[PDB]
């Protein structure tokens, strides 16, 4: 059984081309409403958050982690390094790598949180201790962003995704200080104005993450805070079925724009 929600998702879905994956909770009441929620889509860059908020969980214990500088050499530059190619044969510390991470989606930043976390098995490791039985992460940048239909590599599903955005920003899967942390980076986001924020009231708070991979994938996850109202948490994925697709930010956007009628 479909609400219309489902059913306008479901129309932008077919008029898409591709697959959509959408999970809201409203906080208010903890409903959820899913499109294709339990399906595994590619995370591509929406993986950034579990592993910085692994890093923030480890410096729950050690006080002065996020301040520790990290070594970045030529050799650990990949595809995409805004902000770590001004660090070459210099260093950035773990908060610097973070919001690098989080708020331009540097993948040489990204790649420095796998290692502080012993590889992206570290990674899955903390998302099991929270509570996340669902996201694995299998490789780094950039080769998580392979994206190939059926392959569970780099998935999670968009349930999943949602309930471990929320324990993290708006609950306490993390302690005080690091919660706020998470929240204050997502916010600071410079990559989202065209996907899950465009499909918004501009007096919305939002804080995201986007994601980008082959198969035309184009991810956004966000925590959302409506006026006057208690907040809410969204995930949109969305892939689709060749290999050279284009990026369909606008879908997200789309997706968005269905569930804020009526929140
Ligand atoms: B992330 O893992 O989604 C990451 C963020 C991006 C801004 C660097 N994505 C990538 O590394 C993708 C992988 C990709 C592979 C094949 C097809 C499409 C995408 N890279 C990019 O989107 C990209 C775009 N412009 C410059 C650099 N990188
Ligand atoms: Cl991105």
């Amino acid at each position: 059984e479909t609400s219309a929600v489902q059913q306008k998702l479901a129309a932008l879905e077919k008029s898409s081309g591709g697959r959509l994956g959408v999970a809201l909770i409203d906080t208010a009441d903890n409903t959820q409403v899913l499109y294709r929620g339990d399906e595994r889509f590619p995370m591509c860059s929406t993986s950034k958050v579990m592993a910085a908020a692994a890093v923030l969980k480890q410096s729950e214990t050690q006080k002065q982690l996020l301040n520790q500088p990290v070594e970045i050499k030529p050799a650990d530059l990949v595809n995409y390094n805004p902000i770590a190619e001004k660090h070459v044969n210099g260093t950035m510390t773990l908060a610097e790598l973070s919001a690098a991470a989080l708020q331009y989606s540097d993948n040489t930043a990204m790649n420095k949180l796998i290692a502080q976390l012993g590889g992206p098995g570290g990674v899955t490791a903390f998302a099991r201790a929270i509570g996340d039985e669902t996201f694995r992460l299998d490789r780094t940048e950039p080769t998580l962003n392979t994206a190939i239909p059926g392959d569970p590599r780099d998935t999670t599903t968009p349930r999943a995704m949602a309930q471990t955005l929320r324990q993290l920003t708006l609950g306490h899967a993390l302690g005080e200080t690091q919660r706020a942390q998470l929240v204050t980076w997502l916010k600071g986001n410079t990559t989202g104005a065209a996907s899950i924020r465009a499909g918004l009231p501009t007096s919305w708070t939002v804080g995201d993450k986007t994601g980008s991979g082959d198969y035309g994938t184009t991810n956004d996850i966000a925590v959302i805070w409506p006026q006057g109202r208690a907040p809410l948490v969204l995930v949109t994925y969305f892939t689709q079925p060749q290999q050279n697709a284009e990026s369909r930010r606008d879908v997200l956007a789309s997706a968005a724009r269905i569930i804020a009628e009526g929140l």
